[PDB]
């Protein structure tokens, strides 16, 4: 689900898989540039929300055998 450790922005948001699904999707740079821009769309740290930025972008392991 949309939690890398435990917390996140509410009980269940899409904010926390935007930070991935956003930049993720947007491009590969992963830079300041782009931690510091989703942090303003789920409304969290620029620094921080880069341990966020693992949450889905890191999923794409699970789904590679998850999904169909």
């Amino acid at each position: 689900g949309p939690r890398k450790n435990r917390r996140e922005r509410t009980t269940y948001s899409r904010q926390q898989l935007e930070i991935l699904e956003t930049l993720f999707n947007e491009t590969q740079y992963p830079d300041v540039f782009a931690r510091e821009r989703v942090a303003d769309q789920i409304r969290l740290q620029e620094s921080r929300i880069q341990v966020w930025f693992k949450n889905r972008r890191a999923k794409y392991r699970l789904q590679e055998k998850q999904k169909p």
